[PDB]
């Protein structure tokens, strides 16, 4: 029973229905706050003194926003109350006629309050289980969320996991509730040493949230380990996707930038909201999109950015930071998709993700419906050390990459049979790497004009003779999309070395492998499309869809010498990037 | 896998490089002004670490239990700057710049370049009950990239940085600066670990 | 048949099973990097206080942001034991101790 | 039954508890080495002789030693034997707690 209404609560968050919650424990689930001034009067059936944003509320608030599923709660959560004490409540005996109940409790049982001991609380968190899953309530049970990270409720939260592992054998979902602070500030979410404050108990809420639409509710979820390239309606059993508005265009159509021609798009002038939510199992990662469109698009990635009261100053540094201090200063949330028509179809770096845990990424056009288009055709979330975790691209801190090496032989080693002939190396196009990419075009101007906006990428070109080529890509130039080739390092002659080396910004167009019906009626069903490398334009003077390539063209001052050519473009990346991303 | 840092096999790492743009290239709504580059802080790199300072000794006189790290400084002027940061003296944390390939003149090249080992300081973004009685509870830290100590000169729980001190003959030439620093790492660390 | 030393690895890996938390089914073996403290809980790398005299007390001379200060006091002979089940061919071990 | 007795030795495991345990198993787990001279004589009610130290021996040693948990042992190994003598042998038809 307890797995079959987990399974109706999931379709629902999925599908854009109606749960109905019981949200059941003590203090931390009532939202208790005696220290701060954050606070609202006892409600909720509750004594104590509650921050103004619980994670009940929170969660209410959330998500329907999220998810588009509608959420109405009922509190049974009362401060210093334990598993017996709720057992045995007089007002708890009846049916509150709710379809999931999230169940914390444990921290003030470990307390001895009322009398109780481990196996009590074992005893009557079971009972209390039963008896929710006999009202026809799927059972969520969180471990206990305490402060300090780790450093109090130790025998609370033992407790939690002996409880945890016990509601397995009902079938029963979970959510680690201890985890929601641990990649936080303590003093930005606590409001006393066990309770947090209103940015506390928000965060915890909309993990909570996360973990529904991330289908962290079935069993068969993974948390995300590796790169993924999801889109919109994609299914996966690390990534849960959410059509809050019901409104995003699952369509196919040959202009989306991907193979799957998924083209998920937010129509202009309506209010679209598209979630991904997802268990990081990394402490950083990389946010990709490939994404078009005229209006607005809006990324939330981490806590502070989906609600914040402004009660407290503090409440702003409560997003997801690097645990150690060394060289990670504060971390501010930057999730920003650059909607500039010359780089539509090239990929954009949307930002971090900080902290194991559930993550959502909110992409949403004007809520007002006053905004353009966006069509989400593909997000790409990268797994990331956390040192190599860029904030903002080309920011005010030094972000520390690897050096990604473009690598090509002229001509190919590859299955020759019968030895090659040598080649005269004057032309060639090389995928533009990460460096050299504009920092968000649309703001900062984009290399056309600000020849600032790109970075330096490094050719060393190399040939069986001997001779070294070591050519300095960069663009001190503006009006154009060309980048200056300075020979920095080369043993050809003065006489012998190239005149000019010219990197040109273009995209590879699209071409079609198999139109759709050129074999017959319906064969194929879609056109096969795939990137034209034999067809490259430059940047302005027309769109590609194929990938930020640049046309390096090598002028020699005599005829071109032929021979085998080692080409390798170094430049700094991302740590693991895919596809340099503006 | 490394087994033992700087031990008696070869340690097949990777180049991490650590990449900062001077001045930055992110949200310039209006074009940013050419600056000098004469001093800027990167994160120390792996290769420049001491290996068993306890056992071998620190940097600060043996100075071999250190690597090296290469210091690739380019600008929107085509100039470019290929440093090596190798430490050829003792009785300090100074690390030698020798600059390998530069595009400058000879008397446009800088005249030293500096790489000063140091930690970077502690600052408190919150201390605890700024804000009022236990708000927030607990002091929120974080590392100040404005105040860095020399190593020996105190003791800074922000992390290992070089201090490069570029010098240059002549009033320093403004531009925009690629700075890139290149140096031996074990695959995907995230932080040089002695 | 093993050895004296191959039955103790038998025995030693049991018991970092035991210790890791394989014993739940809520395991997860270690994919990506970690960083992990003094009694922080995860379904991937089990600790132990073997000793139980580990200070898990929050300072701010932590070098970490979770400000857990996991303590060895001088004078007594403490144990931090840190296990899991590493899902690669190999890992790099890493402390700010 | 079997799931709550796990939750509960895995508590005991990662809270410095106590744990009774059992070592049912053939050679392997009797610790059968009659190859090397690195042997003891057959002991654990086995009749073959054993290594110098086998796997339970180890795991008894090594889980307190890493976790704090007293361990305890009960032997129930014998070399040669399968599940069907393990099931029907005569001294292992009680109960060892």
């Amino acid at each position: 029973r307890n797995i079959q209404k987990l399974a109706w609560v999931d379709k629902q968050v999925h599908s854009r229905g109606s749960i109905k919650v019981l949200f059941q424990g003590d203090s931390m689930t009532a939202g208790y706050d005696t220290t701060s001034t954050d606070r609202v009067p006892a409600n909720n059936g509750d004594w104590a003194t509650h921050a103004s944003m619980t994670y009940p509320q929170r969660f209410m608030a959330y998500l329907p926003e999220q998810s588009g599923c509608s959420v109405t709660g009922v509190y049974r959560a009362i401060s210093g109350h334990t598993a017996i004490q709720s057992y045995n409540e007089p007002s708890w005996q009846s049916n509150p006629n709710c379809d999931v109940v999230i169940l914390m409790l444990g921290l003030n049982d470990a307390g001895g309050v009322a009398g109780t001991t481990e196996d009590i609380y074992m005893e009557y968190m079971e009972k209390l289980i039963r008896r929710f899953i006999d009202w026809g309530m799927g059972v969520v049970v969180q471990t206990c969320s305490t402060g300090g990270q780790g450093s109090g409720g130790v025998v609370a939260n033992l407790w939690a996991k002996r409880m945890r592992m016990m509601a397995d054998t009902y079938g029963c979902a979970h959510f680690n509730a201890d985890e929601v602070q641990y990649y936080r500030h303590n003093g930005a979410v606590q409001s006393d040493g066990g309770h947090f404050n209103s940015m506390g108990y928000a965060i915890h809420g909309q993990m909570l949230a996360s973990m529904f639409m991330a289908g962290g509710l079935l069993p068969t979820y993974r948390p995300l380990t590796n790169e993924i390239n999801t889109w919109c309606g994609r299914l996966d059993d690390s990534i849960g996707y959410c059509d809050a508005t019901g409104n995003i265009n699952l369509g196919r159509s040959d202009g989306a930038y991907t193979r799957t021609k998924v083209v998920g798009g937010m129509l202009a002038n309506v209010a679209s909201i598209a979630t991904f939510s997802f268990y990081l199992d990394a402490e950083a990662a990389h946010i990709f999109v490939h994404g078009s469109g005229a209006g607005p698009i809006n990324v939330l990635v981490d806590a502070p950015s989906w609600w914040n009261n402004g009660a407290q100053d503090y409440y702003d540094f409560a997003n997801n930071q690097s645990i150690n201090f060394s060289n990670s200063p504060q971390a501010a949330n930057n999730a920003i998709v650059d909607l500039s028509t010359t780089y539509s179809a090239d990929r954009k770096f949307v930002g971090r993700i900080l902290g194991r845990g559930w993550k959502t990424l909110t992409f949403f056009t004007n809520l007002q419906g006053t905004g353009g288009d966006f069509y989400l055709n593909s997000l790409t979330v990268q797994p990331v050390p956390v040192g190599m975790s860029v904030q903002a691209r080309n920011w005010a801190r030094f972000d520390k990459g690897h050096r990604a090496v473009y690598s090509k032989k002229i001509p190919q080693a590859y299955n020759q049979a019968t030895l090659p002939t040598a080649t005269a190396l004057v032309n060639f196009q090389v995928p533009m790497p990460q460096s050299m990419l504009p920092t968000t075009p649309s703001i900062s101007g984009d290399l056309g004009t600000n020849f600032y906006n790109c970075g330096h990428s490094v050719l060393k070109i190399s040939n069986s003779s001997g001779d070294y080529l070591e050519v300095l890509l960069i663009k001190t130039t503006g009006g154009g999309y060309v980048f200056t080739g300075k020979i920095l390092k080369t043993t050809y002659a003065t006489g012998n070395q190239p005149t000019a080396i010219t990197a040109t910004a273009a995209h590879y167009s699209m071409k079609d492998l198999k139109v759709a019906g050129a074999n017959g009626p319906n064969m194929p069903l879609e056109t096969i499309r795939d990137i034209d490398m034999a067809s490259y334009v430059t940047i302005g003077v027309g769109a590609g869809n194929g990938g930020l390539v640049l046309d390096i063209n090598i002028t020699w001052p005599s005829t071109p010498p032929t021979s085998y050519w080692n080409i390798e473009l170094e430049a700094w990346d991302m740590f693991g990037n895919s596809e340099a991303s503006i």
